[PDB]
DNA sequence: AAAA
């Protein structure tokens, strides 16, 4: 019987129910833009359930026992099964105020609050909000002006290994010891990103040491012109903190929102300038104390909805509390450590879930 | 105030 989390699902990459899932994907974003969280929640759950079936519903009672499939959901299916498409999704994709978030925040530095007041004040392209005289932008969003067709244009596998090398070079020069692990999709087999996820960690830094090798690496890159974009959070990590409690836990390590200049010269792809020789890419850096490392990779390689429900689990099931930086027995009221995912899941009672099965 |  397929479990209603996540966690104790595998979803692989080949998804069978594409036609079914992408129409669920926009009917969930429509619901998170008109602040409906719980039509939005319902949606997710059954576009997640159908990712991790291993054959393609071609009828209603392909349905019977797959949880998370509510009534409304089965219209859904239903009408898709019916001539291929779904009015509903297909409505969304029309929907002005839709088409306007989608467009906006396909800009970074732009997010729903902006997204809305551009949309209210009479914009509908991104041409007339940039030539706009009386705008005034925040400097994120001048980077994401500056570099969006790099941005918005998918980074594939070569960009994404020729990043590794870079940070994996700039990071071993302050600390040799340092472990760098990329994360998010790329971790879990996609072909594509939006941006390149790191881990860092070091066995031997001090706390000193910790702090200052994000400051370390982006200067070094300031200092070569690498560096067109640099926002870095310091760490409000607690040692000694019980877990959050939230449905969307908050990650209080420290890190850094980055856009870099990668060289054409330095990715090795089968298309290997035409242009400026070069492609801003959006990467993300993030710093961890050594014993934290399991929790922090876990929480970093997603995907969103794997994490979500791995923590639901962890406290409907096992009242345990789980986020990026701990897991806490609140029976045992002990924290328990891990120095691996698979002692994670091992604690949690859960069979391990390799990365590339939680495309949740 | 509003970037996974
Ligand atoms: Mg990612
Ligand atoms: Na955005």
């Amino acid at each position: 019987k397929i479990s209603q989390y996540a966690c104790q699902r595998r979803t692989t990459l080949n998804n069978y129910n594409q036609l079914f899932t992408d129409a669920l994907d926009i009917l969930a974003e429509n619901d998170e833009l008109r602040e409906n969280e719980g039509s939005c929640l319902a949606f997710m759950r059954a576009s997640s359930v159908l990712k991790s079936l291993p054959f393609p519903i071609t009828s209603m009672k392909d349905t019977e026992g797959i949880p998370c499939l509510g009534d409304k959901v089965k219209s859904i299916i239903e009408g898709i099964i019916e001539d291929g498409e779904s009015s509903e999704a297909k409505a969304v994709l029309n929907d002005e105020r839709y088409k306007s978030f989608k467009l906006f925040t396909s800009v970074f530095g732009v997010g729903l609050k902006t997204a809305e007041k551009w949309f209210r004040m009479g914009f509908r392209t991104l041409s007339k909000i940039q030539s706009d005289k009386s705008l005034r932008f925040t400097q994120m969003q001048k980077a994401g002006f500056l570099y969006y067709e790099d941005l918005v244009s998918c980074v594939n596998r070569p960009e994404a290994e020729a990043v590794s090398m870079l940070v994996k070079e700039a990071v071993v020069t302050f600390l040799p010891d340092a472990l760098v692990t990329m994360t998010g999709g790329f971790r879990r087999g996609k072909m594509t990103g939006h941006d390149v996820d790191f881990l860092i960690t070091s066995p031997e830094a001090t706390e000193d040491e910790e702090q200052q090798l994000l400051h370390k690496v982006t200067d070094f890159w300031k200092q070569q012109g690498l560096l067109l974009y640099c926002d870095i959070l310091e760490s409000t990590f607690e040692k000694f903190k019980q877990p959050s409690r939230k449905v969307d836990a908050l990650d209080h390590f420290q890190k850094c929102f980055l856009i870099l200049k990668l060289d054409h010269g330095r990715v090795h792809s089968e298309k290997s300038q035409e242009g400026k020789g070069w492609k801003a890419i959006r990467v993300d850096l993030v710093m961890c104390p050594y014993d934290r490392r399991a929790f922090a990779l876990l929480g970093w390689t997603g995907s969103r909805q794997f994490e979500r429900d791995l923590r639901r689990y962890a406290t409907h099931e096992r009242k345990m509390m789980l986020d990026n930086h701990a897991l806490y027995d609140r029976t045992k009221r002990v924290f328990l450590e891990a120095e691996s995912e698979e002692e994670i899941f091992a604690h949690l009672g859960l069979d391990y879930i390799e990365p590339w099965e939680r495309n949740a």
